[PDB]
């Protein structure tokens, strides 16, 4: 398409490998019609305020993938410093150490890991970031309540 044939091949193969052998806690649900839009679920890790939740999310392979990371959104509502009001996952965090040799597997691991260790210094959710830093117990409680409803 607007993606080079070698990127198409590499994406399709990497998505197949993710269907068969995903990171623990992660499942992928490829769309046969749009290679560029990938639905994913991530289990809220134990030992975090997201424990027990199943978080639906999607990746959109934009203009400049793999020069830039895919765009990520949580579809499951969440109270997390790095997730904005439309469910967008902070681009600046996803871009840390990004190079074009990275792919979908790294993006999904980075998101899963972000549930365990948020980065409130790059807060899209200003209140989440503030509470995490100033009153963690209240951050955790808000996040646990939302996880009970939405996860
Ligand atoms: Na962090």
């Amino acid at each position: 398409e607007n993606l080079p044939p070698h990127i198409i091949r590499l994406v399709y193969k990497e998505v197949t490998t993710l269907t068969a052998d995903p990171p623990d806690g992660i499942k992928v649900f490829p769309n046969e019609e749009d290679l560029t839009d990938l639905q994913v679920t991530i289990e809220g890790p134990e030992g975090t305020p997201y424990a027990g939740g199943l978080f639906r999310m999607k990746l959109l392979l934009g203009k400049d993938f793999p020069a830039s990371p895919p765009k990520g959104y949580f579809l499951t509502k969440i109270f997390h410093p790095n997730v904005g009001a439309n469910g967008e996952i902070c681009v600046n965090v996803l871009k840390r150490d990004w190079t074009a040799e990275l792919g979908i597997r790294h993006v999904l691991l980075t998101i899963k890991c972000l549930l365990i260790h948020p980065n409130p210094e790059s807060a899209l959710n200003e209140e989440a970031g503030r509470l995490l830093l100033e009153n963690y117990e209240e951050y955790a409680a808000r996040a646990r309540l939302l996880t009970e409803i939405h996860g």
